[PDB]
């Protein structure tokens, strides 16, 4: 289900650590599944994300805001992945055909481990035509 993807794919422990929160939202902004601590995102934030996927670099000067919190944009994949850092944590956002997979991490988990779980699920949904 969309909820087993969140709980079993995204929240699966990678080297003992797991995401602080995860979710799959439809690109219209609606939540299909989310973990318990996932943030309430604003409309304008979901819009900035979609705009950065069309015009990469759109978010860098201003920051990646999620839940009213600022993230500093870090290197991603054009039109495919947006990554950010906020102190010892960060977030990875993977764009699929119909969705947006989000992954929030906090130390001791690393960015590489968050990228791994988030992007692999994203490539799996993309394969299933989602």
């Amino acid at each position: 289900s969309w909820q087993s993807y969140v709980d079993d794919h995204l929240m699966c422990d990678v080297e003992g650590n797991h995401l602080t929160a995860a979710a799959i939202l439809g690109q219209d902004g609606s939540v299909w599944a989310q973990s318990a601590k996932f943030p309430q995102l604003k409309p304008q934030e979901i819009d900035g994300i979609k705009k950065d996927f069309e015009e990469p670099g759109f978010l860098a000067p201003t920051g990646l805001f999620l839940g009213g919190e600022k993230y500093m944009v870090i290197q991603g994949e054009q039109g495919a992945v947006i990554r950010g850092k906020k102190g010892p944590g960060g977030v990875t956002i993977k764009k699929t055909n119909q969705a947006l997979v989000f992954g929030f991490y906090d130390e001791p988990m690393t960015g590489g481990q968050c990228n791994l779980v988030v992007e692999r699920l994203g490539d799996y949904l993309i394969e299933s035509e989602l």
